[PDB]
């Protein structure tokens, strides 16, 4: 038996690179806000733990402080799947899925994410697997290219990501397709690609 | 509802400070191991994760090692509190509550655990709090004086603890101290009191 075992309504995901524009497209069902659950923009969060910016130390030494961010974001993702709610209709920004197969498998890539660190982060998610119930009925993902996204990421002007480079989210960008198109990772359950290139 | 709710028997924690003797207490009921679920020795899977040795990197670059070791301390620990078990009696070597209550404090103390990483525990142990359930009907504490801890920890060798300071153990006998008989934080479980020093 798992934590939040049928509590959950029908839940969408929405996914895609840094900048494709999850939220600008979540805050379209904005207005239908006392009956669908909208779990959006989770950063706010990282940026923010008891007043220590996670997300700023994670690019500023991430030999350090990737693994830390990481089980964070796992741990605040996990929060939101298994959060309570009546209404018939769950829609989140990011889940635990995107942060596993996207981000945590980049950063042991890049040598962000020792070993031991990879490790230690791919034991909780299987058990996390086992013990808690992850609602995903759709995944939306918002498809761009690289390009484009980085320019969105640079008029935003997030601090943090300052330094972000195109690189960077040239691997992600393959580390979202092999998983929601050509469903490399155990997912890609149900999965509408959308043009996020405006 | 919590994971592994009402699927735990009677269950005993042995606690004490590092080398108090919590395996060679438990060696005892060695021989009622069909009738008692025995989970002894958590260390060994610190010390091989994979091939990587967490417990070693940690005490050599705890700045950098000692979040993700006691990330891996608190899963394996869960792992042990909810194991299934037919069993009527089951009795484990350490918990969840030492290493929170004792060790990660300790960490964030003497400055292994900077901040965000100290945090980053807290939730996840809050977090567990809610949504795993962790049996625990009495506390054996083997009671010890530092001392004799040390020269016990010195006589088994292990090599990652060839380096561990009196100070230290001085410092989580405190803590064991406050949660298991001052009572300074969190339980209100039975706890039974043992002369550790032979
Ligand atoms: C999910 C996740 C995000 N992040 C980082 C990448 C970004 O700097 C920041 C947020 O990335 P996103 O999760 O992509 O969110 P966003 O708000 O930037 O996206 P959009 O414009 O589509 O609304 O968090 C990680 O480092 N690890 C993770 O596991
Ligand atoms: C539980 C726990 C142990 N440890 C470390 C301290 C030790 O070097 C090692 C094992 O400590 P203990 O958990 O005390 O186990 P032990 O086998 O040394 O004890 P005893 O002789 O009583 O059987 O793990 C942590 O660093 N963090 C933790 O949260
Ligand atoms: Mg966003
Ligand atoms: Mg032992």
């Amino acid at each position: 038996t798992k934590y939040a075992e049928g509590t959950q309504p029908f839940t969408v995901l929405i996914e895609g690179n840094i900048g494709s524009g999850k939220t600008t497209y979540l805050n379209h069902f904005e207005k239908y806000k006392n009956d669908i659950c909208l779990l959006t923009e989770p950063v706010e969060k990282w940026r923010n733990v008891n007043g220590v910016n996670l997300l700023e130390l994670m690019y500023k030494d991430p030999k350090k402080w990737a693994m830390p961010f990481q089980s964070y974001v796992t741990l605040t993702m996990l929060q939101s799947h298994t959060a309570p709610t009546n209404k018939k209709l769950k829609i989140m920004e990011r889940s635990i899925f995107s942060a596993r197969y996207c981000f945590v498998e980049n950063m042991r890539r890049n040598g962000s994410l020792e070993q031991g660190m990879y490790n230690t982060l791919e034991e909780w998610y299987k058990f996390i697997e086992e013990s808690i119930h992850v609602q995903a009925d759709l995944i939306i993902y918002l498809r761009t290219s690289p390009e484009v996204a980085y320019e969105r990421i640079r008029q935003r002007a997030r601090s943090e990501e300052s330094c972000v480079p195109l690189k960077y989210l040239q691997e992600l960008h393959e580390l979202h397709e092999d998983w929601l198109i050509h469903q490399r990772r155990p997912q890609s359950c149900k999965v509408l690609v959308l043009d996020a290139d405006l």
